[PDB]
């Protein structure tokens, strides 16, 4: 019902929900590393995290995270959309939407050339939601990956 | 023969080669804006530009910062790499990308990413050092502006 930008203040409110998200997608919960990760991001202002809060109290219904980027070619901003997530109790779609919309309106407001998202080939649902809000899988480019570290720890 | 992270002291030297890189990809060379763009990226540490010095600028490469929430780690996105016309085509590139790859290791990134037109020469250069066709993820774009 209400969207707000996460700041260091919300860390404790968002930390537990951030875990649920990672767990829901196949990761080990690492409660502390997860809270530590979010701190660096909130504290260093390296990402924009939107929080969907119920009108009454400050209970996190869902959250969204984007990473700021750029296009050297068109000398304009780009927004990487890494995370989007709603809690069980909350209705996925209703909340996922307000977040994504607020997020997209922000990209527009900041004259971004585009928004780019990347997700597991095994996330049919996740991918469906993305497609329903614009995103396309432009097949006119080849995507590469070079594993450097571990994904598990 | 020498790779170094670009600093604000290199702006004058890097700006023009950066413009030639954009022009190469069919863009309107914005001499100032491109220079303006680099200065801010450099001053705000919103990217990492590695210079290949011989000392005249032989080529450069730039990566933008990203993260993997899932594995709680950094992800480096190799966005630009350009070797000046008057230089071998794959030597300065290897030294640049290798040095980049090494930074990825020293900063514990989960992975490095790179894209390109479906541009055979590039692919041979990237595959030349680890980059494999991403079979773990599915990638999307969504046009936003002009």
């Amino acid at each position: 019902m209400r969207i707000v930008q996460a700041t260091l203040e919300h860390l404790d409110l968002l930390a537990p929900l951030f875990v649920k998200y990672r767990e829901f997608y196949g990761m080990l919960s690492y409660p502390e590393s997860s809270r530590k990760f979010l701190e660096k991001r909130l504290r260093r202002k390296e990402s924009v995290i939107y929080l969907a809060l119920a009108d009454e109290e400050d209970r996190l219904l869902g959250f969204c995270q984007l990473y700021p980027s750029f296009s050297s070619l068109s000398l304009k901003r780009v927004w990487i959309l890494n995370d989007i997530y709603v809690a069980e109790e909350a209705r996925r779609q209703l909340v996922a939407d307000h977040l994504l919309q607020h997020a997209k309106q922000m990209a527009r407001e900041t004259h971004a050339v585009r928004m780019r998202v990347s997700t597991s080939v095994d996330n049919e649902v996740a991918q469906k939601v993305y497609e329903s809000i614009g995103f396309r899988e432009d097949q006119e480019f080849k995507n590469y990956t070079l594993p450097i570290s571990d994904e598990l720890s």
